[PDB]
């Protein structure tokens, strides 16, 4: 204890020194979830482009394009339509909160 008073250093080298390491080993655990963040965001603004072109884009130019206007009603119009599955989704939620 007197000159094993570097006992206490081992002591502090260790717990101490050991609760050091279990820091960074919750830092790679971060950067699997920030990894992931980005990882997923950019893979998907790349199929939210894939749209733009084929939706607004080749709206306005299939919309100068031109029976055949039965499928011009079908079209644009049947596809906002599309859209009543929000009401499908809002009674839902205004549901399981009362």
């Amino acid at each position: 204890p007197m000159v094993k008073e570097i006992e206490k250093k081992i002591e502090n080298i260790v717990t101490k020194i050991d609760k050091k390491k279990y820091i960074y080993d919750n830092m790679k655990k971060l950067l699997n979830e920030i990894a992931e963040i980005e990882k997923d965001k950019t893979s998907l603004e790349e199929v939210k482009n894939i749209n733009m072109s084929y939706g607004k884009s080749l709206n306005k130019l299939f919309l100068e394009k031109i029976k055949k206007k039965s499928e011009n009603m079908i079209k644009s119009m049947e596809k906002y339509i599309k859209d009543l599955d929000e009401i499908k989704e809002q009674s839902p939620k205004a549901e399981m909160n009362t």
